[PDB]
């Protein structure tokens, strides 16, 4: 996959998949915009894509400072014209517990931090992933979105909600080049662990680079698909199914 002379924007990018990913995508030609929370994790990020042939723009800024991204879309706007690739990988787990026990500030932060913050990206970048020649969105999910698991029901429905928004994104603009997916990239053995699946060994959960390497193929110029899941651990793309 070359993504030479690509533009990127990767948010969550100082740990995780969100770090891995930036490598993967900074392998391949792209330049990535890296987007955290701090300047330090960006850093530290930024000497590891030095150390390829490349250099990444660090945009450290408080995801929930809705102005903040509006400006981001300015910037790349201004500098760039266009953007390529978008990886919404922000989010928070917040903490399990039966619904009823969930503080309030906790659930107001999951869904501000995972669905709105994520909508306001979208409407901030949207006009310029329709500039590109390919624009390819790649938004992370998790299987609770699906699995509806006990204890995790803030996270598994803000999760519900950014597939919903991408699914709809996606039937908005099926006949553009822009290509929309969502993905869930299953436990790795560091990050999301506890998200295992039943039946998954947690002595052989995946690597996350192994598991960055793998979504990177959603950011292809190449790539036809859109409004599907991509399912890491099954390295496929599922279709939704209606209640029956
Ligand atoms: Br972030
Ligand atoms: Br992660
Ligand atoms: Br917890
Ligand atoms: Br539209």
């Amino acid at each position: 996959i070359d993504l030479t002379g690509r533009l990127a924007l990767v948010t969550g990018a100082s740990r995780g998949i969100g770090y891995f990913l930036s490598l993967e995508l900074a392998k391949r030609g792209a330049h990535v915009i890296a987007v955290a929370r701090t300047v330090g994790g960006l850093e530290e990020l930024d000497d590891e894509i030095r150390k390829l042939g490349s250099s990444a723009t660090l945009v450290p800024l408080d995801i929930t400072d809705m102005e903040a991204l509006d400006r981001l879309g300015g910037t790349i706007h201004e500098r760039w014209g266009k953007l390529d690739i978008l990886v919404a990988n922000a989010g928070i787990l917040g903490t399990i517990s039966p619904i009823g026990h969930v503080e309030a500030k906790t659930f107001e932060k999951v869904m501000n931090i995972n669905v709105t913050s994520v909508w306001r990206l979208i409407r901030s970048v949207d006009p310029l992933l329709r500039a590109s020649d390919a624009g390819r969105a790649i938004m992370l999910s998790s299987g609770v979105a699906h699995s509806c698991r006990a204890f995790w029901g803030p996270y598994a429905a803000s999760k519900a909600a950014v597939e919903v928004m991408a699914r709809c994104w996606a039937e908005e603009t099926k006949k553009m080049k822009l290509k929309i997916n969502s993905v869930n990239p299953g436990a790795t053995r560091t990050a999301m662990r506890a998200q295992a699946m039943p039946g998954e060994d947690p002595e052989t959960l995946p690597t996350p680079q192994s598991v960055a390497e793998k979504i990177v193929k959603l950011a292809d110029p190449k790539l036809e698909v859109t409004g599907k899941l991509f399912d890491v651990r099954q390295d496929r793309f599922l279709d939704y199914h209606m209640p029956s």
